[PDB]
Formats: C-alpha cells, sequence, structure tokens
C-alpha cells in the first residue's frame, strides 16, 4: 500500500509506502474519512488499535484510510471497511468533501491530509480485524455529538472538526 | 514497587510485585485515585501512556496508584502526582473513601482494588512524566461530566463510576471555586 502526494492543488504527484509516509513531517496526501452507520441509525464509533502508527488507541469515527493510485474515494472506502471491520456497506455518500487538515498526534506523528468525508450504511454483521481496531461501540448520534462538543479532546481531532463543520453535522444527522 | 494485597474483609496480607499482581486474575489489593484541580478550578485530565500494562492509551482522571508498605494513602497520592505528573498539591481530601473497583481491560488484564478517591489542588507547573501520561488536558469540569454523561466508553471506567457517585461528585465541583 501507498499514500498519494498531492501538491497544492489536489493534484498527485507521485506516491509513498504507507508505512514510511506518517511521520513527524507528514507530507500532504489523499485520505478519505467515513462514518458508517446500521440499518437501526446507529453510528459506530471505533478506537484504533494500539498497533496504528498514528493516533493509536484513540476513539474516532468508523473507518479512516488511503486511496490507492487510480482508486475511487468510494471504492477506497469500500476496501477498508472490508479490511478493518470485514463488514459491506451502501455506495458511501458524501457529507464534507473538501474537508482538509494536518495535525500532530501525542507521539509526535502527522497526518496531513487532503480528506474528503462519507457516510453510508452497514448491509452485514462486523467481523472485527483486530491490528486496526482494539475496540467499537455502536451508539446513537447524538450522544457522540454531545461527547465530541464538551471533551473534544477524547476523540480524535480530525473526528472533531469534522463532526462540527455545519455541513457534516446536518448531513450526519440524516443517517439516523 | 509493589501491591499491598486484602483478603476477603478488606485487611492486607501481604504484598505482591507490582506487574505479577495484574494479570487476568489479579487478587485483591490497595490503590488510590486523585482528582487534580489547577488554582483556577480546572479539571486536570490526563491520557495513560500506551505501555501502561493496564487500560493503556485510555482518557481518566488526574492520578491513580498503589501505596506501598508504611505508606499512607496520602503520601500515596503525593508520590504518584509527583512522579507521574511532576506536580505540588494541596493535601489530599477524601472525597470517596469505600470506593472498590474489579474489571477487565481491553487486553484481558484486571484490575480488582479497593480505591479511595481523593481530590487536591495544584501549586506548581506540570513536568509531565512520558512514561506514564501520554497526554493532557486542563479542562471545566462540567464539561468533563457532560462528556462522561454522553460516552463513558471513552473513559477509564473507573473515572466514571467516581464521578457518578453523588457524593464524590459534589466534592469535586467544591475544587471548581477560583482560588488564588
Ligand atoms: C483522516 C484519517 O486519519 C481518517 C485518514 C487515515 O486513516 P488511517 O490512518 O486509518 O489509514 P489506514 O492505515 O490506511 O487505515
Ligand atoms: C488508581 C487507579 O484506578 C488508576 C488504579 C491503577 O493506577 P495505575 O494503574 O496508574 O497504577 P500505577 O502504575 O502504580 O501508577
Ligand atoms: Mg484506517
Ligand atoms: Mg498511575
Ligand atoms: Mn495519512
Ligand atoms: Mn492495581
Amino acid at each position: 500500500e501507498h499514500v498519494i502526494l498531492l501538491n497544492a492543488q489536489g493534484v498527485p504527484t507521485g506516491t509513498l509506502e504507507k508505512y514510511a509516509a506518517h511521520t513527524a513531517d507528514t507530507r500532504l496526501h489523499l485520505a478519505f474519512s467515513s462514518w458508517l452507520f446500521n440499518a437501526k441509525g446507529q453510528l459506530l464509533v471505533t478506537r484504533r488499535a494500539l498497533s496504528k502508527k498514528a493516533w493509536p488507541g484513540v476513539w474516532t469515527n468508523s473507518v479512516c484510510g488511503h486511496p490507492q493510485l487510480g482508486e475511487s474515494n468510494e471504492d477506497a472506502v469500500i476496501r477498508r471497511c472490508r479490511y478493518e471491520l470485514g463488514v459491506e456497506i451502501t455506495p458511501p455518500e458524501s457529507i464534507y468533501p473538501d474537508f482538509r487538515f494536518r495535525a500532530t498526534d501525542p507521539s509526535g506523528i502527522v497526518e496531513n491530509e487532503v480528506c474528503p468525508v462519507f457516510a453510508a450504511r452497514t448491509t452485514s454483521a462486523l467481523q472485527i480485524n483486530d491490528d486496526e481496531v482494539m475496540d467499537y461501540q455502536w451508539c446513537d448520534l447524538a450522544d457522540v455529538l454531545h461527547g465530541i462538543d464538551a471533551t473534544p479532546w477524547a476523540f480524535s481531532p480530525w473526528m472533531v472538526m469534522q463532526a462540527t463543520n455545519r455541513e457534516a453535522r446536518k448531513r450526519l444527522s440524516a443517517f439516523t
């Protein structure tokens, strides 16, 4: 696997091996973030495994990852849902298409990403990949937003920025 | 470094080295938990380091620990505050002396404790110990309490159980007053 390096505009200019891409000096690259809801409307929140290079052991939205060269955002989402959670989903919908961020985790690892955000519904049970996910919770979106609003620091910084964007929180609030 | 083992009652019967004390089969032993507030009345919340054997990487209250032989619980509080946070405190107040906790962590490690709960003010700057604490925040207690209410799974279960005890919470609230 690789990440896709992006110039100032989001134009692909090359790739980096995924392991080697995330450092204290992470270069801008392409990502996605996705929020998954079951048929009942509950939101899946996941806790990143202790072996993830960036934000290990951090509670976050459902599935995030890195599209490969020539791969659609939506296929990337569908792929990582299968890989991390062993779950089938409905076609991903856009909730925050121009999301972009740069942050630093507690050990100094940086994420630096153009990261369009998607939502989708699960259509099968979860089969957890414990190399990716160490814990998860099915919850009510409203409680998760209250959590993010009251103690944002208990969640990943991108989950927080995403949940607090006017339009994105509005669009997320429909899948319930 | 050890833990003081307690029998069915709550009376000391001996000691056990700390690491080997906490496993899938942890015996009952003495612990403490403390909630620290700055002059401003903000609450110090901390994130356990990823190398902690139990609940690594988890957000929790200020400091927890294990008193040693011949140590009072209060001196244990003072000592771990220094060790984990580098911080001096005011005399710790007993806010929940009968708290006891048994729980299994995400990888199967068990805590099984008699855990009197304290509160104090910090009287020095922090010098965080990265071997113990990987992140922290100064927060308004109110905010903290709302997060624990909304998403309690995002926090250590003992932090939630202590914050939801009525008497303990009244005490925490008392420490939010601004005091020069
Ligand atoms: Mg991922
Ligand atoms: Mg401790
Ligand atoms: Mn990345
Ligand atoms: Mn213990």
